[PDB]
C-alpha cells in the first residue's frame, strides 16, 4: 500500500474505491460494499453528491470506526460539488449538506465535479420542455474562491477539480490572489484514453491526476455505445495478465500506479474488491508499460451525454 503527498502537504492513498452504482442498484449495496472495501484494505473512498450514496458510504465508514477496524484519520474520503451548486454562495451549503448526510465532520477532499455548470435547483439533471439539459454560466474562479474558504474553515482538508482540461486548469492556476492550487484533477484515464499530455501538464504543476473508469467504465447503457471496445477484453492486457499470473483489471490498475497516477476502482463484488488490492503485489516491466502505452485510442466512455438521465 502507499500514498502520495499532495501540494498542500496532505497525503492521498494511491488506490481508491469507486462508489458509484446506477440507480437500479439498491442503496443498501453501497453500505455493504464500502464496508467490504475497507475490510479488504481500501483507505481512499470516492463519493459525490451526484451518487445518491453519501449517507450509506458514511454509515459504512462510521461502522468500521465503531468496530475498531480503522480510525477516522486512516480514511481518505472524497466528495464532490455537483454542477447545480457552482454559484459561489451555494458551495459551502452543498459541502455542509454532504457532511450532514455522511455524518462526518470533514471530507479529506472536495472536488468540483465538472467544469460545466447546470441550472441551480434541487434536480440533479434540470431539463427544459424539450428534454434538453439546462446549463448555467458561472465564473469558476469564484467557485474556486468558495472552495478555498471551505478548506480554510476545515470542512475539506484538501480541494481539487474533476474533468478539467489543461485550459481550465490554467484558468485556476493563473487566478490573481489564488491561495490554494487544486491538489488533483480526477479525469477519465485508462489504456484506451491514457491522458499522457494532461498527465505531463499536471506533473509540471504538482497536481495529481486521479484516474476514473480505469477499468473501462461500467458501460452504462444511458451513455456508452455497446459497440465501443471493452477495455478488459483487450488482447495486450490479456497477454500481460498471463505473463504475470494476474488479471486484465490488475494490469490496468498497476499501469496507472507506475506512471504516477492515483487510480480508482469501482467494484460491488466482494471477490473483485479484494482482488483489486493485489495491485500492490507485482510490477510491470518498462517493456510492459510501453506496450500498454501503445493501446491509446482517444476513446472516451464519458462525454456530454453523461449529464442527462440522473434521476
Ligand atoms: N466525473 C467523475 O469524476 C467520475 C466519473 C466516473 C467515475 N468516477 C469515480 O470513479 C469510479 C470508478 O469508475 P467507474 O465507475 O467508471 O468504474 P471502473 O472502476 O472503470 O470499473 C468498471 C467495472 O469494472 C468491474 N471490475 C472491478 N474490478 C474488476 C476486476 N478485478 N475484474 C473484473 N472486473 C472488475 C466492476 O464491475 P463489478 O462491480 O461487477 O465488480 C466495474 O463495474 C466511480 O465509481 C466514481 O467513484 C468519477
Ligand atoms: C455516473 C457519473 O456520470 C458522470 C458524468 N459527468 C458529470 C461528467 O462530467 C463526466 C465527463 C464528461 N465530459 C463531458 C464533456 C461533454 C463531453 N461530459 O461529461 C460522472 C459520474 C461519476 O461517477 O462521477
Amino acid at each position: 500500500h502507499q500514498c502520495v503527498k499532495l501540494n498542500d502537504g496532505h497525503f492521498m492513498p494511491v488506490l481508491g474505491f469507486g462508489t458509484y452504482a446506477p440507480p437500479e442498484v439498491p442503496r443498501s449495496k453501497a453500505l455493504e460494499v464500502t464496508k467490504l472495501a475497507i475490510e479488504a484494505g481500501f483507505r481512499h473512498i470516492d463519493s459525490a453528491h451526484l451518487y445518491n450514496n453519501e449517507e450509506q458510504v458514511g454509515l459504512a465508514i462510521r461502522s468500521k470506526i465503531a468496530d475498531g477496524s480503522v480510525k477516522r484519520e486512516d480514511i481518505f474520503y472524497t466528495s464532490k460539488l455537483w454542477s447545480t451548486f457552482h454559484r459561489p454562495e451555494l458551495v459551502r451549503p452543498a459541502l455542509e449538506n454532504s457532511l450532514k448526510k455522511a455524518q462526518l465532520d470533514y471530507v479529506d477532499l472536495y472536488l468540483i465535479h465538472s467544469p460545466m455548470s447546470l441550472k441551480p435547483g434541487e434536480e440533479l439533471s434540470p431539463t427544459d420542455e424539450n428534454g434538453k439539459v439546462i446549463f448555467d454560466i458561472v465564473d469558476l474562479c469564484t467557485t474556486w474562491e468558495a472552495m478555498e474558504k471551505c478548506k480554510d474553515a476545515g470542512l475539506a482538508k484538501s480541494i481539487g477539480v474533476s474533468n478539467f482540461n489543461r485550459r481550465q486548469l490554467e484558468m485556476i492556476l493563473n487566478k490573481p490572489g489564488l491561495k490554494y492550487k487544486p491538489v488533483c484533477n480526477q479525469v477519465e484515464c485508462h489504456p484506451y484514453f491514457n491522458r499522457s499530455k494532461l498527465l505531463d501538464f499536471c506533473k509540471s504543476k504538482d497536481i495529481v491526476l486521479v484516474a476514473y473508469s480505469a477499468l473501462g467504465s461500467q458501460r452504462d447503457k444511458r451513455w456508452v455505445d455497446p459497440n465501443s471496445p471493452v477495455l478488459l477484453e483487450d488482447p495486450v492486457l490479456c497477454a500481460l495478465a498471463k505473463k504475470h499470473k494476474r488479471t486484465p483489471a490488475l494490469i490496468a490498475l498497476r499501469y496507472q500506479l507506475q506512471r504516477g497516477v492515483v487510480v480508482l476502482a469501482k467494484s460491488y463484488n466482494e471477490q473483485r474488491i479484494r482482488q483489486n488490492v493485489q495491485v500492490f503485489e507485482f510490477q510491470l516491466t518498462a517493456e510492459d508499460m510501453k506496450a500498454i502505452d501503445g493501446l491509446d485510442r482517444n476513446l472516451h466512455y464519458f462525454n456530454s451525454d453523461s449529464f442527462a438521465s440522473h434521476p
